[PDB]
């Protein structure tokens, strides 16, 4: 019913889906809600007439611009509610903090250039992945076989985490030849399920685009 326009960040193409876990998050939320909406990319070096600082992702709801992904998310979950739509908010608040420290540890591990500091950072990263993995294997009120963070349905929690885990996996691999340990079966089951879902797969920018976005960010380890 409502008129929704999503404005995400553009990649190198300047006309394609660039790297941004936040744009992809909203994209996933909109998709899961079921509502109709359009998607428009935005090249930094280039809708018309906006406030200073407003950068993707942002949407237009009935011609009105909405800013701040977190504000947007709240808004959406609010207006796109029952009986017409399904609530996407997780039932367990802990589903919201699961793996929340991964992206930050990955950023430090990837931006570092000191060889002697790399070992501890990789250990720090594995540590955050370990906690997430344990959240995924621990049953919610043997090894849990549920498909996502909050149960067997995707929730706002997966929209927030999956895009980030994806960046983590692709970049860590490219710039550190790092692999999420297969011993972490929870993470892998979770990711497998996610990559088999169109809402996640069709909203992921390309590996190239994801890697490019970090070419000037990740550093080699130099003495």
């Amino acid at each position: 019913e409502p008129l929704i326009e999503l404005f995400v960040k553009a990649g190198s193409d300047g006309e394609s889906i660039g790297n941004c876990p936040f744009s992809q998050r909203l994209f996933m939320i909109l998709w899961l809600k079921g509502v109709v909406f359009s998607v428009t990319t935005v090249d930094l070096k280039r809708l018309q007439n906006l406030a200073p600082g407003t950068h993707p992702p942002f949407i237009t709801f009935n011609s009105e611009v909405k800013t701040d992904v977190n504000k947007i998310e709240e808004f959406l979950e609010e207006v796109l509610c029952p009986p017409k739509y399904l609530k996407l908010s997780p039932k367990h608040p802990e589903s919201n903090t699961a793996g929340m420290d991964i992206f930050a540890k990955f950023s430090a591990y990837i931006k570092n250039s000191r060889p002697e500091a790399n070992e501890a950072l990789e250990r720090g990263l594995l540590k955050t992945l370990q906690k997430l993995d344990e959240y995924l294997n621990s049953p919610l009120p043997k090894f849990s076989t549920r498909k996502f963070l909050d149960g067997n349905e995707m929730t706002l929690a997966d929209c927030n985490l999956l895009p980030k885990l994806h960046i983590v996996k692709v970049v860590a691999k490219k710039y550190r030849n790092f692999d999420i340990p297969k011993e972490m079966t929870g993470i892998w089951r979770y990711l497998t399920n996610a990559y088999s879902r169109d809402e996640f797969t069709n909203t992921c920018p390309s590996d190239k685009e994801v890697e490019i976005a970090y070419s000037d960010v990740a550093k080699r380890l130099t003495k």
